[PDB]
This record gives C-alpha cells, sequence and structure tokens, in this order.
C-alpha cells in the first residue's frame, strides 16, 4: 500500500540529475544494469533509503507524461543546457 514515506522533491529532482547526466550511456550501453545500480547506491548514498526496481517504475512514468504526444501536453517548461568533458 502507500505508506507514510514517498517520493519527495529532494530524492526525485535527485534521481533526473543522476540519470540527465549519465544518459549519454543508456544510450550507447544497451543494458542499462549498472548505471541503475550505481545511480540507486549513489541518490540512496546521500541519505535515502529506497530500492532500485522503484527508481526504474517511477522513472517510466515520469516520461510517459513528459511525452509531447499526449492527451493533455498544455503545461510544460524549455531551459537551456550546457556540456563538456570530464
Amino acid at each position: 500500500k502507500k505508506r507514510a514515506e514517498t517520493w519527495v522533491q529532494d530524492e526525485t529532482r535527485s534521481l533526473i540529475m543522476f540519470r540527465r547526466g549519465m544518459d549519454g550511456l543508456f544510450n550507447t550501453s544497451k543494458s542499462n544494469k549498472h548505471l541503475w545500480e550505481q545511480i540507486s547506491s549513489k541518490m540512496r548514498e546521500k541519505g535515502f533509503d529506497r530500492s532500485p526496481d522503484m527508481c526504474t517504475d517511477k522513472w517510466r512514468n515520469l516520461l510517459k507524461e513528459f511525452k509531447k504526444a499526449k492527451h493533455h501536453d498544455r503545461g510544460n517548461g524549455s531551459a537551456k543546457m550546457s556540456y563538456y568533458k570530464e
């Protein structure tokens, strides 16, 4: 069921951060088994006890909504970005 502790801005925002950053990989590497593992552990280390399975499920939904091909596509905000090399 739905327990007290749930996805909070802190985590949510973070989850995307770790991803958006290591995204270029997900594309190259077919199997994102590691990425998902490293991420879960990373975002968790900060101080949030959460499982990887959840991060994957939640992420999937987050995208579905983000998609610009939905019945209701009114309410999105864009922003410039920057790239660099380690």
